[PDB]
């Protein structure tokens, strides 16, 4: 960082030297007309080199030595340490005419050495290191370095219906715990030389991205000032003498999205005062880079924490019930809500994603899932209309996977869609852009649009098989149901009847025979099986799965007027997964040996593994038990900043 | 690329096999109830493996061999070559009950092998290679591969006031020369099996990005069809038997900009017909990636081609004069216009950038610089108002440079600006975003706003010093002018007078003495010298320049009511550079030895090098000779796709 300084004719120039920089000094222009030579004298803590076209001769404090004047011959001035006083560090050059040994005129430089560094934590250990070279850049990888910033999606004070990032005001003292520290460190004399001031500033573009607070009068009357943020581009810092540190707290307002990479910057600058109606000059500038931590989903293979359910009709973790007024006739806590988390070094908390769907429970998250160490976010489309695929039963995430040499440690977000040439339903562009812009989990689009509801959770699920790993992707199969039913028919059970209890029940008698003897049905389910196999191909491709990794659960579908599938009997891939111990819907299949053959079948599949199956009663609404419940999960041990997406 | 195929119970399934893929075939679901075993028979060109949980046993054409039925035991079907007929490649599986050696039922797969590849040139040699693996990706670097696409910024037919990319219609046959070739290559039987069709498609987002034409009835009535583009998302391709190729031409509509990376994609897909009111199924998809070639500026160190001038008052390359009606009272051909070029492998041409400034000559480029092999582009701000910094005298470009290990082969675009905290003038966001999004030349912002006009060309220029390299950045210096004037004063010439001819002339006598004796002036020019030194620091930093690379030309400025600089005498860094041989403005300085001391000074500087100086008369307008002329230049020999920005 080389800065240009020129002496003035017959005059003494006062200047501020910022450590970490070197001065190129021009002694030629200040030379009087007729002077053929120059000698120089300088202070102890000032290093002076005489540079003629690249060759630098370091010179003593008292020169008593002359050089030939020339534009090529110049000075290089460096300073080792900060100044105790505004002066006493100087470089004085005397000029000589060839006819005498006495100087004619002389020029000088009065140096005031200060050290200004804007510091953040770029090595991600949870404390702030002094002047990290990499602080102005952001690098992915375990050996990579950069500062990380959390959004405040949460609420310290219940008195308001908003996240803490929503205002420019800070109320509670615990707020700052979520903010990332930025310290301005300074070394210099008792005060600054006249016409100099230090200023913090951010872009107009970064106004809504960040905010920066300073805490004044700690204990006592303690107050939180908003120095940077919305409507504040700059703040003028008060300089304090000697070694001094100014502690600031930074908060991300916005999440990484379309048009926003997640990267933000804050600058500090030393401004020299020129004159009225003229801009201050940025003598020196230091810069730090924050990256706003993304939003990360939790798959079904992670340890569960909380289980949520709407209300109602009628193990080793808690259950949060959504009652009455909160329900407002909306039975789906799955579709409206996706659980996630955000993390920084030694900082982080759960964050919830609220669906644009805006069911009668739309009011519920904020009022409230939202509170201390619990986050909230939304994307509401303006020009686009909401469909059934924007429900979060259509939003899932895969276990950590490896696809052809590339690692996906946090898994891959799976969302349902339609063929591009179909012209069918799709998730809103805002949500897709959001998830895509999170970019750590690298979203994929399956095909859910052959289903009436259009959700991913209908045809697939993941369960842990406590190696602990490998997660055994479970898919629906109509083929398996027809196979099982044909086997039971050949066993003499073809007259056995589905839907014991309920209705008809046996008044309308639906038997394995009459089901297998249904033509339109078997055609429909052949087509549906194709629809399943396409998704199977996508999953195997993009998730790097073999055929060894898949289990086909018996399922049956029925085609509606839209040529879409609705569950013939309750969908069993619609289950919920807690640490093995499956929540599978009760299929209500036909009875063999006084037992439902479907239950015994899926047991015969999963039970040889650690999985313990449990069957829940529900289906005309229509959805099974995924649509009725949502489970909060414990995050990955893997830190997202160690990736290379 | 593994695709899922299932046999149907007691039935023969017909299917299309696309080469480069392998089929996972399920024989378990199609098995009749009670069958304990299965044997298989298959054609010669069909390879069949029996896979039980990862162990694959390749089997002969006539098996006469039974395996135990099981969900784990499955088939792997591959095909080596395309089919001569829709059938005669098949796999038939017979099922056996344990009580007999005669098959009970059987299932089958009738394979039709076709080969579909969408091909482009990803290795950039100028011809289209067969199925480049890297065609679906775009990589920077000499060893990197990807397809390159030119925008059509030019006009084949003069009858219309628009570039060729502006419509969906193609008229002239030479148009296609600028387009990039994309060939669909096919191998198969005389026709396609029933319920199958091939479709080309692009995104709705890519509608305005690209266009794709097919040429039908060559010679003869030869017609150009627009298959893909604005308002056309898809086109249904006619399948031709045997080895067949369909040639398409692609044209970029839009340049890389804000919100557009420059990358576009075109897909081909094999669709299977399902049924009415149901979407066709994408059995197979191939994808190619084009990147639209950026727009690249030419520095002053490149060989010149054409020289442009407005009109009027009053070597070894031509001169294009802009007359009268075209002028419309606008004397600046520099501010309105920036010359550039675009290139693909074995394709390319000059492209002009038209300023949002919209001077009276705003009409001129299109009407016309625009024609065959000459391009045109514009960025017109909507919400933002134009200033003097949007003129292209404020838009320049550096020679190829190396900054701390990083190479900038095409140079770096230099544009003037103001301090962020000033609140002063700046270039419109649209143009800045454009240049930034070109991204190969990595734009930098100097500080031009201390100048009244606010242009970069005022304080700096580059000239070749025929090593050939190193380009000697020339900067304005008030200090050098004051030094020279003081020397001349001490020589007894202090009574010599500037502006011979003109006015006053000597009636108002402006002498070296009276100039040096001016206080306010010397203060103003000290400040201006600081303004020069800041830019000097920026250039040295970002261009990786030493102090050896700079020459300070004598200059003098005067502060207006805006506290900005206007030339005291004509600005000499405002010159034009053709292959040495400088176009420097005539300074009209004071006379020594019957010669202008400034001319002799800058000669004394530059003439020791290959540069041959020539002085042009002009200044009250105000600008010198850069503002009055613009030179078109020969491009780099360096291909932009070999970079790593
Ligand atoms: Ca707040
Ligand atoms: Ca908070
Ligand atoms: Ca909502
Ligand atoms: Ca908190
Ligand atoms: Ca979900
Ligand atoms: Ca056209
Ligand atoms: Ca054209
Ligand atoms: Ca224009
Ligand atoms: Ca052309
Ligand atoms: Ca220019």
């Amino acid at each position: 960082r080389e800065r240009t300084v020129r002496l003035q004719y017959g005059s003494r120039v006062e200047a501020v030297y910022v450590l970490g920089t070197y001065l190129w000094t021009d002694v030629y222009s200040a030379a009087p007309a007729g002077a053929q030579t120059f000698s120089l004298k300088h202070s102890e803590h000032v290093w002076v080199e005489v540079v003629r076209d690249g060759e630098a001769e370091e010179v003593a404090t008292n020169g008593k030595q002359r050089w030939l004047l020339s534009p090529s011959t110049t000075l290089r001035v460096t300073m080792s340490q900060a100044s105790t006083e505004a002066s006493s560090d100087k470089v004085t050059v005397n000029y000589y005419d060839e006819e005498g040994s006495i100087p004619i005129d002389q020029a000088g430089l009065f140096l005031t050495a200060i050290e200004i560094s804007l510091d953040v934590d770029a090595d991600r250990d949870g404390v702030v290191e002094k002047n990290n070279p990499k602080k102005a850049s952001w690098t992915w990888g375990p050996e990579g370095q950069g500062a990380i910033l959390l959004v405040n999606c949460d609420r310290e004070t219940p008195w308001l219906p908003k996240e803490d990032c929503r205002d420019e005001k800070v109320y509670s003292k615990e707020d700052l715990k979520d903010m990332s520290q930025m310290i301005l460190r300074t070394k210099g004399p008792d005060r600054l030389p006249a016409g100099y001031e230090i200023v913090l500033y951010i872009s107009m573009s970064d106004s809504d991205k960040v905010g920066v607070f300073y805490v004044e009068n700690p204990a006592a009357g303690q107050r939180y000032i908003h120095i940077l943020g919305r409507r504040k581009l700059y703040h003028v810092v008060k300089y304090t003498g000697g070694s001094a540190e100014l502690l600031f707290f930074v908060e991300g307002l916005c999440f990484p999205d379309e048009g926003f990479s997640g990267l933000v910057s804050i600058h500090v600058s030393l401004l020299e005062y020129m004159a009225q109606d003229i801009p201050l000059t940025p003598i020196f500038t230091d810069t730090v880079i924050f990256r706003i931590a993304p939003w990360i989903m939790t798959p079904n293979i992670l340890p569960p924490v909380s289980v949520f359910v709407c209300c109602m009709k009628d193990t080793n973790c808690e259950l949060k019930v959504c009652f009455q007024y909160l329900n407002r006739g909306d039975r789906w806590i799955q579709d409206e809500i996706e659980f996630g988390y955000i993390e920084a070094p030694h900082k982080g908390f759960p964050v919830v994603l609220d669906s644009p769907r805006d069911g009668n429970l739309k009011d519920f998250p904020v009022k409230e899932l939202l509170g201390p160490d619990f986050g909230y976010v939304t994307r509401e489309p303006l020009f686009e209309s909401v469909t059934s695929l924007d429900s979060f039963g259509n939003l899932e995430v895969s276990p950590p996977v490896t696809v052809n040499g590339k690692t996906y440690p946090l898994g891959r977000i799976l969302i349902g869609s339609s063929f591009p040439l179909s012209g069918g339903r799709r998730m809103t562009k805002v949500v897709r852009d959001f998830l895509k812009a999170q970019q750590v989990q690298a979203p994929v689009e399956l095909y859910s649009d052959w289903l009436t509801v259009g959700h991913v959770d209908e045809f697939m699920s993941f369960v842990p098989i406590p190696g602990t790993k490998k997660f055994l992707l479970l898919m629906a199969s109509t083929s398996a149901c027809y196979k099982l039913f044909r086997e039971k028919q050949k066993d003499g059970h073809g007259e056995a009847i589905m839907f014991k209890g309920l209705g008809g029940m046996s008044s309308k008698r639906i038997t394995i025979n009459k089901i297998l003897s249904n033509e339109s049905l078997v055609q429909e389910n052949l087509y549906f099986q194709r629809c399943l196999d396409w998704n199977r191909d996508i999953l195997k491709k993009e998730l790097g799965l073999t055929e060894q990794d898949i289990i086909d659960l018996p399922a049956l579908f029925k085609m509606d007027e839209d040529h879409r599938a609705r569950a013939f009997f309750p969908n069993m891939v619609n289950m919920i997964v807690l640490d093995k111990d499956l929540g599978i819907p009760k299929p209500f299949g036909p009875q063999v040996e006084e037992e439902c053959c479907l239950e015994m079948h899926v047991r015969g599949l999963l039970e040889p593994l650690g999985l313990e199956c449990t069957f829940i009663d529900d289906h005309k609404f229509l959805g099974e038990v995924h649509c009725g419940t949502n489970v909060r999960r414990k995050p990955f041990t893997f830190k997202w900043w160690h990736m290379v997406p």
